[PDB]
C-alpha cells in the first residue's frame, strides 16, 4: 504494499500540478 | 480555456495528492 | 477508507469529462 | 490532432467511473 | 474485485502512452 | 512547450502501470 | 480543514526522524 | 550527547506522528 | 551535514508558518 | 482561542527560521 | 554559537507548555 | 482527542528541555 | 565583457557574505 | 543591533549573487 | 532583464539606508 | 566615529538609487 | 549613459575605501 | 575583528573600482 | 649588522604608524 | 586632504615593516 | 631577496610624490 | 610655507628611486 | 599637534642619520 501505491500517487500528483503550471506558460503564451 | 485547463489540471494535482495521503494514512491501519 | 477514496474517484472522473471538453472546443476554434 | 484528445480523456473519464464503482463495492463488502 | 482495478489501471496506462506519443506529434505540427 | 507534456505523460503511463502491476500483486495476497 | 493538519504533522514527523538519523552520523564521526 | 539527542528527535517523531494520527481520526468526527 | 540541517529547519519553519495561517482560517469559521 | 494557538505557532515558526539561520552560520566556521 | 541554541529551544519548550495549557481549555469548553 | 493532544505536548514540551539542557551541557565541554 | 562583470559581482557578493558571518560573531560576543 | 546589520549583510549578498547570475545569464545572451 | 537589475539595486538602496540608521543607534548608544 | 560610518551609508544608498534609475532608462532605451 | 554608471561605480568604490579605512582606525582605538 | 571588515571593505573597493573601469572599456564599444 | 637597520626600519615603520595616526585627529579637527 | 594623506602614511608605514621584517629575514642569512 | 626591498623603494618613491601632489592643494586651497 | 614640505618629499622621492635603482643594481652583482 | 609631528620627523631624520652610519660600517668590511 500500500505505502508503494500511495507514494506513487503522491509523485504522480506532483507531476500533474507540474503539467497544470505547464500548460498556464502556453496559455500566456 | 487555456486558463480553465491548468486551473483544472491543478484540482486534478490536488486530489490525487488527497488520493496518496489517504492511502497512506490507511496503509499502516 | 475506502468510502472518500470512491467519493473522489467520482470527482476525478467527473474533472476528466470537463477536460474533455474544453479540450472539444480548442479542436474547433 | 485534438480530436484525438478530446475523444481520448472522454474514454479516460469513463474509465475512472468504474474504478469508482468497483470501490464503492469493495467498501461494501 | 481487484483484478479489474489492475487491468482498468493497465488500460489507462496505455491510454496515457497513446496520448504522450501524440503529443509529440502535434509538438512538430 | 510540448516536450515537457509528452515526457510528463510518458511518466504518468509508466507509473500507472506500475500502480496496475502493483495492484496485481496485491489482490493475490 | 482538519486533512491538512494530520498532513503537516506527519510530514514534520517525518522530517524530525530524517534530523534524528542525520545527527546519528556526526555521532558516529 | 549526540546518540542521546538522536534518540530524543526520534521520540518527538514518533509523538508528532501519532498526533497527526490523532487528527486524522478527529477530522471525521 | 551541517547544511542539511539547517534546510531541514527552514523547511519545518516555513511548514509552521503555514500552519499557523490556517489556524488564523479555522478561527474564524 | 484558537487566536492565541495561531500567534503562538507564528512566534514558534519564526523561532525555527533563526535556529535554521544559525546552523548555516556555524556549518561554515 | 551554541548557547543561543540551547537558549532556544528552552523558549520553544515554553512555548509547548503553552500552547498544551490552552488544549486543556480547549477540550472542556 | 483533544486530551490526548494536550497530555502529548506536556511530553513534548518535555524532551525539548532535555535537549535545550544536553546542548548547554555540550556548549560548554 | 560581461563575463568579467559578472564575476566580480559574484566575488563581491562572497565578500559581503563573509562580512555578514563574521558581524553576527561580533554580535554574539 | 548587531544581529540586524549580519543578517542584513547576508540578504545583500544574496541580491549580489543573483544579480551576478543575471550577468551571467544575459552574457551568454 | 534590465528590470531585474534595476529594481534589485533599489533594494540595495532600501538595505544601505537601513544600514545607516542602525549605525546611528549605535552611535547614540 | 560612528557617525562618519552612518553618514556615509547614506550617501552610498543614495547613489545606488541613481545606480538603479539609469538601468531603468537602460532598460527601455 | 553608460558613463555614469561607470563614474557612480568609481565614486561608490571611493567611498568604500574611505570606509574601509576609518575601520581600520576604529578597530584599533 | 575588526581589520577583516576592514580589508574586506578595501578589496569590495577594488573589485567595484574594476567593475567601473570595464564599463568605462564597455561604453566605448 | 643588519639586525641594526631592520631594527631601526621596524622602529621608523612605527613612528609613521604614529604620524598617521595622529593626522587622522587634524582632519576631523 | 587630510584622510588621503593618512591612509597614505599607514600605507608607508605598512611598507616600512615589510622592509624591515625583509631585513631581518635576511640577516639570519 | 634584495629584488623585493628595490621594488618596494620604488613604491615608497612614488607615494611619497603622492604625497607632495596632495600638499601643493592644501598649500593654495 | 606650504611649497617648503611638497618639494622637500619631491626631492625625497627623487632620492628614493636612485636608492631603489642602486639596490636594483646590488641584487644583479 | 603639530608639535608631536615636529619631533617625530626630527625622530626619523635621527634615525635615518644612524641608518646611514650604519652602512657606512657595513660598506667597509
Amino acid at each position: 504494499x500500500l505505502k508503494a501505491i500511495a507514494q506513487e500517487f503522491k509523485a504522480i500528483a506532483k507531476k500533474f500540478k507540474a503539467i497544470a503550471f505547464e500548460f498556464k506558460a502556453i496559455a500566456q503564451k
